[PDB]
């Protein structure tokens, strides 16, 4: 045989290009997932995952409830935190025992796959009470905010798109959806009477996860590096893997 | 310049009706909310309420098990509660110690936003293992129970759509869904080919609300009234805010 | 991270202090001024930043 | 250049020693601290230590009570160990469930830095109601016991002074205070009128340490040889970092 490495002649080193770029490529199908992750960030560094992969379509939606600190099998001050959510619902509506719960989130990741059209992306972010904007009768249900994603890179490749914002202030109290489309450069439209039921199956058929990691390190090394999920850590390091046209 | 409140050069005056006007309208474009509201009544006084706020199409669908009362951070009889579930399921099926759970909802009312077209509006009211009528085999999955909504008024305007059941007998055990359709008068199907990718992305970015009041006084001053939603109280009173043309 | 651990100190003194007497030592977690016992300064007089 | 370790022009050797040099210099000067160790040893292996680190003068009082072992978050045998206080200090004057409190200390270490002048050092070791000698008419404050302490050395330079005495009788019950003052050869008193208010703010400004640790390994690991502290082990084996006229 050639020797490796010295000619066109190295069919192990072509198959294992076209085994990544096959696989970059079907994610980017409209037979390939689109996926989404909301990264709720505490206080104590510990961070909530979100996660769903669907076909054709994503999406996410907590009440500000839910995107609370919950520690499983630990205290969580769990009468309090009744108190503190009435007490945010509505001002001097509660009878909590402190100025500030440590179960807010301090900042929001949002991450999509490098298969969504970042064009189609679309967050609800909500006051306390699940309303858009300030009233339901002057709320737009969304605001198309693709612009303000960026690109997560590893070797010059989109392996996904990052919108993140911090909630630093006493007054940053949010209920929270977003939604994102699978690529669709051609003109069938996967929502056309042809395929809208699969469509509808694609709503029941989306898988969801939901965990909470003590530390960023711990969500690096154990969530993000084993999957080949795509990644924007505190000091802007980026992690993923780039498939198109590598070994 | 002119005197206030005595020339058509009032214009303060006559951006103060637009600013109103304004939102009227907006919610009942299509680019605006659809909300209901699932208000649970227990005999201690409290009040479950559920709201869902998206555009297009709303609803809520709740388990017997899941509108039962739950009072965060207190005792709840979880165990003998359990067992109540069990003889609701099947007559003689539990071993409870209790003839009656005072966590049985004893009334529900339904309350859709003004932007809902009241002939869309559809209830699947199941028994307690989520059956619609006795037995699926012979099941339409839900009843059209618009023609039972009464008009919420405020000074001669419709805020909102009522329907209200009590549920006062041992035997009124229920899982309950509602759903309604935005107003949408012009010939263009919201669901049509172009936009239907839209309405699967407005199922992403609906925005849910839960919370248990401990009084109907405390829902309407702490939740009905600073939201400006419409409401309608045991004494048949109307809550909410007429926008259209005011001032 | 620790919720309990502070995330400021205010130091105030009454308006009878002489602040060029102030002393301080800020110390790290074992109670040690500046990185070890032989190389430390018991106290930095702050007076300077009131 | 000259060739490293060849010449009088390595200038990296000599400020590497100068370096340690001027931190061993340092401590000894006025402006330097001094600093007390006391170490009590559990039957469980566990070990309390509490430091005092201070300019001119050091010290450590510590009651009976407050040198037997406490388990932060875990039982204690409160109310029992109030029991055992009660009958440690008055004969049959309480109602324990054991003879022998396993929180009593087996052994004290008292060490004190390099920068004590040993003929200062002065020792109160008091009975359990905080008596120095039997009875207060009889009793002198303390006991100047620098003859006793041994020096902890390394490489042939003293890195501190160590008193070791077990209490392994049923009868030592101990209250102990313990007190040294810092080198001073000059005829400059840092008592005198010109620095005595320095000598009272150093009062102030004296930082405590207080930890249980689980083992001696554990000390001398994470406690002794990450602060450069001289230690003396049960093996009889020295700790500690030579300084003077070293690389
Ligand atoms: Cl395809
Ligand atoms: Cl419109
Ligand atoms: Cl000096």
């Amino acid at each position: 045989a050639d020797v490796a490495g010295t000619s066109n002649r190295d069919f192990r080193g072509r198959e294992q290009r076209l085994f990544n770029s096959e696989q970059y490529n079907y994610n980017n199908s409209l037979n390939g997932e689109v996926s989404v992750w909301v990264y709720a960030y505490y206080s104590d560094g510990s961070v909530l995952v979100i996660n769903k992969n669907s076909q054709y379509k994503v999406g996410i939606s907590e009440t500000f409830k839910a995107l609370k600190e919950y520690r499983e099998g630990q205290h969580n001050d769990s009468y309090d935190e009744y108190e503190v959510n009435q007490s945010i619902y509505y001002p001097n509506g509660g009878d909590a025992r402190k100025f500030h719960s440590n179960a807010k989130p301090r900042a929001i990741q949002i991450i999509f796959s490098p298969s969504v059209n970042v064009r189609t992306i679309k967050m609800a972010k909500g006051n306390a009470v699940s309303v858009p904007d300030e009233y339901l009768q002057r709320s737009h249900p969304w605001e198309a905010t693709g612009i303000k994603y960026r690109k997560i890179k590893r070797d010059g490749e989109i392996v996904g798109y990052s919108h993140y914002f911090e909630l630093p202030h006493e007054y940053n109290s949010i209920s929270l959806a977003v939604s994102g489309v699978h690529k669709n450069p051609s003109s069938y439209n996967v929502g056309s009477a042809h395929n809208v039921m699969d469509v509808f199956q694609s709503c029941d058929l989306a898988l969801r996860f939901c965990n909470r990691y003590w530390a960023e390190l711990e969500l690096v090394n154990h969530y993000i590096s084993p999957n080949a999920y795509p990644y924007l850590d505190i000091n802007n390091h980026s992690y993923g893997v780039a498939l198109s046209n590598r070994q």
